[PDB]
């Protein structure tokens, strides 16, 4: 990776222009820039340095079509910047909420994104990495709306435990909330992402009943609700067979027992059969 000068980065971003005009960031703060006349994303950041070091270490060995591409970094400055190829269509989270007036994603786009995200996670697991923060805010979208997994700062290379429990509560598997580190926890988080794709609903909403999205799985299983009551209404091209095939994958990912969950290869294979 290229070791960019802080002065070069500090100014490809107009002295880190906090007005939306270079800012956007919510990772770390992300700024848009231009280096070797490539549009770039400059993410400006103690334990923060450890997450910076881990980001470069994971990015060094993990290069895939469904993972963000790190181009460089800056450390000899004031301080800690990570340079990536810019993702013009932002996050899956933002696009699901139609932030800033963007059109809703079609079912066809959503199927290609679920498939892409799964291929990205499969690569990580084959390369013996546990992401630990799988969520729609960490699924980025390029110029063709190709899903790219991001944020490897908390990544690790069952039976493993930690005294510093990390991740996003609304996406976390029960064992992850207790400190276990397992690739099975990434499967659970991906199940929540599949529910976000089907429903267009965020994983957590304080002003909603139920507050947590994963709670709909029980409403459907108790015959209290159907997946059809929850399908995002901002689509015209969804069909029952593929929505049901995707919900069945999400439901399997969301098994409370980590051992009963499918592996990423099974998930990837099921989403492929869905199309
Ligand atoms: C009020 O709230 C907003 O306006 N919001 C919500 C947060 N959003 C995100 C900001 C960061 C952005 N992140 C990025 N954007 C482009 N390219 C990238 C390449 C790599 C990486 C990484 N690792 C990150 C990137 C994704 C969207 C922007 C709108």
């Amino acid at each position: 990776f290229h070791s960019f000068s802080f002065y070069e980065l500090k100014n490809v971003t107009n002295n880190f222009d906090e007005r939306p005009g270079n800012k956007m960031g919510e990772g770390g703060v992300v700024y848009k820039g231009y280096v070797n006349n490539t549009t770039v994303a400059v993410k400006k950041l103690e334990e923060l340095k450890q997450q910076f070091d881990q980001e470069i270490k994971v990015m060094a060995k993990c290069q895939h079509e469904n993972l963000v591409e790190l181009l460089g970094f800056s450390s000899d400055g004031d301080d800690l910047c990570l340079v990536y190829v810019y993702m013009p269509n932002g996050s899956l989270l933002d696009r699901l909420s139609c932030l800033d007036g963007t059109p809703p994603l079609s079912w066809h786009m959503r199927c290609k994104i679920a498939q892409g995200a799964a291929n990205g996670i499969n690569f990580l697991h084959e390369n013996h990495h546990i992401h630990r923060d799988i969520k729609s805010a960490n699924i980025l979208l390029d110029e063709a709306f190709t899903a790219k997994i991001s944020d490897f700062g908390l990544a690790r290379a069952q039976t493993v435990m930690t005294s510093r429990i990390v991740g996003t509560t609304a996406y976390m598997a029960p064992e992850a909330l207790r400190g276990e580190i397992t690739p099975k926890s990434d499967i659970y988080s991906f199940g929540v992402v599949l529910l976000e794709i089907i429903t267009g609903l965020p994983a957590v909403d304080e002003h909603r009943e139920p507050q947590l999205l994963l709670d709909i799985k029980e409403e459907i299983e108790d015959e209290e609700k159907t997946i059809e009551d929850y399908i995002d209404k901002k689509m015209n091209d969804a069909d029952s067979t593929s929505v049901e095939a995707m919900y069945s994958v999400a439901s399997q990912c969301l098994h409370e027992k980590k051992n009963k969950r499918p592996d990423i290869k099974k998930v990837q294979q099921l989403l492929q059969e869905m199309t």
